[PDB]
Order: structure tokens, then sequence, then C-alpha cells
């Protein structure tokens, strides 16, 4: 199985938050810490990303691009997979030193959207996701949000895209209208990521906006994402890429 010894092999380890956990909680506490957080995960998406099989067939600027507009889906997925493998999803594990229990998930003013993610996680549970399945619908999700009006090059891209969705066909088959139903059951999963990471682009964009004053801070990388390429998102410029209709 060279495509899964791939994937194990390059997906990224622990990424810790650095947060002062004896420190009493606080809003501005808790979301520098997730906004310090998803700037080393972004570090991290980029490495794995890059390393991923057929990734260099797509133009260069066209790879940026992607992790860009999928950077917070995926961060949301895995973390999701995180808080099932290690806490049976009843916290959001987002780190080993970040982990949300409802008293954090209050302060934070993030309640809802706490809500929606502990729900994706509790599905890894339900549907009893393999970890190589784990693997294969994570990969996916990078290539499923692209421009209306398409990247520099587009076929190479729906080429890759169709790739991924038959190695997702593939571990499915190997041990199996079991895999159609299966095959069903995890292209809906991945579909319910994306009004996921739609609720997390509308909050980090309107936080952003209001940063100054809420005295959250925000690096550099991100702030630059936030303000140019999720706006585009946001404005229906760049869309998710659905199985089903939604
Ligand atoms: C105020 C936190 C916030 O801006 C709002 C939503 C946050 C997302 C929520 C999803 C997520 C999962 C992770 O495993 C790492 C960090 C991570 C975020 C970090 C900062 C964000 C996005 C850049």
């Amino acid at each position: 199985p060279i495509f899964l010894n791939v994937l194990e092999a390059i997906e990224p380890g622990v990424v810790c938050a650095g947060h002062d956990n004896n420190q009493p909680d606080s809003f501005a506490a808790l979301l520098s810490s997730l906004n310090e957080l998803g700037e080393r995960q972004l570090v991290h998406v980029v490495k794995w990303a890059k390393a991923l099989p057929g990734f260099r067939n797509l133009h260069v600027d066209d790879q940026m691009a992607v992790i860009q507009y999928s950077w917070m889906g995926l961060m949301v997925f895995a973390m999701g997979w995180r808080s099932f493998t290690n806490v049976n999803s009843r916290m959001l594990y987002f780190a080993p030193d970040l982990v949300f229990n409802e008293y954090r998930m209050h302060k934070s003013r993030m309640y809802s959207q706490c809500v929606r993610m502990r729900h994706l996680s509790q599905e890894f549970g339900w549907l009893q996701i393999t970890p190589q399945e784990f693997l294969c619908m994570k990969a996916l999700l990078l290539f499923s949000i692209i421009p209306v009006d398409g990247l520099k090059n587009q076929k190479f891209f729906d080429e890759l895209r169709m790739n991924y969705i038959k190695e997702l066909d593939r571990i499915i088959a190997c041990k199996r209208t079991s895999c159609s139903r299966r095959f069903y059951q995890l292209t809906k999963l991945l579909d319910s990521v994306q009004p996921i990471a739609r609720e997390l682009h509308q909050f980090t964009f309107d936080l952003l906006i209001k940063s100054h004053m809420v005295s959250v801070d925000f690096p550099e990388m991100m702030a630059e994402i936030i303000s140019v390429q999720v706006p585009k998102i946001l404005s229906g410029k760049v869309k998710p890429i659905y199985f089903h209709t939604q």
C-alpha cells in the first residue's frame, strides 16, 4: 500500500500551543493561545501538503492557494480526530496543552462553534472511522475548495482530486453495497466539515477586525490569510466542492 505508507509517513506529529494552564481562564488568553496554535499548525499543514503524492503536479501558485483555503477545514478535521482518539470526543483536544472543557467553550465565547466541532468529533466514533480512512479523508479535504472561476491550472487539480477520491474508494474496497453505503457515509462526513469551517471563517474574520479592542493577538501569517484569502470565501468568490446537494 504505497499510498497509505506515504500518508502515515508524512502525518504531522504533536503540536503544542504554549498556553499557561496555570492562569485562570480568560477570553483574551484563550483566544490568543488558539491563534498561536493556528500559526504553528499552519506551518505543519504546509510541509504536510507539499509532501503529498502528486502535489507538485499543481501550478506553484495553485499549491499555496489550496493550502490557504483549506487550512481551516483541515485543522478542524484533524482536531476532531485527536479529540476522538484521546478523550472519546468529550472535550476538544486542540493541543496536549490546550484542551477545551465546557467552561473553556464558554469563556472563549466560541461555544456554539465548539458544539459543532465536538459533534464532528463524535461522528468519528459513531461511524467507527479507521485511522487509514481518516488519513485518506483528510488528504482529500485539501482538494475540496476552489475559486468559482477556477485555478491557474484547473486540469492538474481535477486529475489530482479524482485520484484521491479513487484512493478513498480503494481503502474502502479492501475488506469489502457495503462499500457503497460506506462511501456514502464518508462523503457525507467530508461535506459536513464545510459548514463548520464556514462558521469558523466568519468567527475569525470578525475577531481579526475587532482584535484591537478585544486584546486578541493574531500572528502575521494569518492575519494575512484571514484578511486576504478568507474574505474571498466569505464573499462567495471561493467555494467548497460538495459531494452531495447541500
Ligand atoms: C480565536 C481562535 C481562532 O481565530 C478562531 C477559530 C480558531 C481555529 C479553530 C480550529 C482549530 C483546530 C486546531 O487544532 C488548531 C487551532 C484552530 C484554530 C485557531 C485559531 C482560530 C482560527 C485562525
